[PDB]
């Protein structure tokens, strides 16, 4: 359990922030940062709630800090965001996958001055890929469960892109599997410039939770209103 906690705190940025605070050795300061960021009781202990959180499938984007240094100011500076579905999981029919991505974009288009347009080339702003383990960007996926997907903030090249771990069973969240619609809606939030939310019910909260309700909450809508 201590191994899992050390890796989780490293991967998602908590260990680095604790180091920058001289805090540095014991796991406690980093755990407190994680509890604050995930809205868990702030105990500073590797307790049952925190271990349960660390074991929950989630987005692979860091919570504090970023994957790397990125180019530009991390928002788009044009209004018609193009996207390319580069490949497909075989878990769902192609038409269902296409429609899941279109619906996830429709969530954001209603609450932003952006439009989303499907294209068929690498020139797209948002390139959408399914992959497993190392899949071409040096941020490898991890097999079944754990990390589900990740995305990159607006900008050139890999920036704006969204990747889905095809070692997950992709469905619409009914019966078995993870909802491609919900995870895509979350990842497209990053591809527009949003970070994770600390509100557990918000779409941009990092842990996966299935819901049949409307995916956007106030924190998500106000996040994108406070960007564009
Ligand atoms: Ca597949
Ligand atoms: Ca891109
Ligand atoms: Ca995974
Ligand atoms: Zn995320
Ligand atoms: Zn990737």
């Amino acid at each position: 359990d201590r191994q899992l906690a050390e890796e989780y705190l490293y991967r998602y940025g908590y260990t680095r922030v604790a180091e920058m605070r001289g805090e540095s050795k014991s796991l406690g300061p980093a755990l407190l940062l994680l509890q604050k960021q995930l809205s868990l009781p702030e105990t500073g202990e590797l307790d049952s709630a925190t271990l349960k959180a660390m074991r929950t499938p989630r987005c692979g984007v860091p919570d504090l800090g970023r994957f790397q240094t990125f180019e530009g100011d991390l928002k788009w500076h044009h209004h018609n965001i193009t996207y390319w579905i580069q490949n497909y999981s075989e878990d769902l029919p192609r038409a269902v996958i296409d429609d899941a991505f279109a619906r996830a974009f429709a969530l954001w288009s209603a609450v932003t001055p952006l439009t989303f347009t499907r294209v068929y080339s690498r020139d797209a702003d948002i390139v959408i890929q399914f992959g497993v383990a190392e899949h071409g960007d040096g941020y490898p996926f991890d097999g079944k469960d754990g990390l589900l997907a990740h995305a990159f903030p607006p900008g050139p090249g890999i920036q704006g892109d969204a990747h889905f771990d095809d070692d997950e069973l992709w469905s619409l969240g009914k019966g078995q599997g993870y909802s491609l619609f919900l995870v895509a809606a979350h990842e497209f939030g990053h591809a527009l410039g949003l970070d994770h939310s600390s509100v557990p019910e918000a779409l941009m909260y990092p842990m996966y939770r299935f819901t049949e309700g409307p995916p956007l909450h106030k924190d998500d809508v106000n996040g994108i209103r406070h960007l564009y």
